[PDB]
């Protein structure tokens, strides 16, 4: 079974590439990390750093849910990130999206032991 740590992996880290590689990055990314299965997801971010450096957020700075949960973090400095929203003109199951490309600060739900990243809360 796939973990709450594995699905953020999967849905939200891509250390490959360092920034929003083509125009059409989150139509593949979308599809081939699976978030277009049962259904168009309308709204993702994939972030492009290391792992580890995704995980040590969860010692980061202390900020309030978005859910009004207080297990969210945020990055002391900007990382690379990519935001995939899907576009007025996407059909499921041909999901269409914009790619874009930034800078900023990400905020990260972290649960468990080790304490790690499990959902994407929001970029600032
Ligand atoms: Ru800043």
């Amino acid at each position: 079974k796939e973990t709450a740590a594995a699905k953020f992996e999967r849905q939200h880290m891509d250390s490959s590439t360092s920034a929003a590689s083509s125009s059409n990055y989150c139509n593949q990314m979308m599809k081939s990390r699976n978030l277009t299965k049962d259904r168009c997801k309308p709204v993702n971010t994939f972030v492009h750093e290391s792992l580890a450096d995704v995980q040590a957020v969860c010692s980061q700075k202390n900020v309030a849910c978005k859910n009004g949960q207080t297990n969210c973090y945020q990055s002391y400095s900007t990382m690379s990130i990519t935001d995939c929203r899907e576009t007025g003109s996407s059909k499921y199951p041909n999901c269409a999206y914009k790619t874009t490309q930034a800078n900023k600060h990400i905020i990260v739900a972290c649960e468990g032991n080790p304490y790690v990243p499990v959902h994407f809360d929001a970029s600032v």
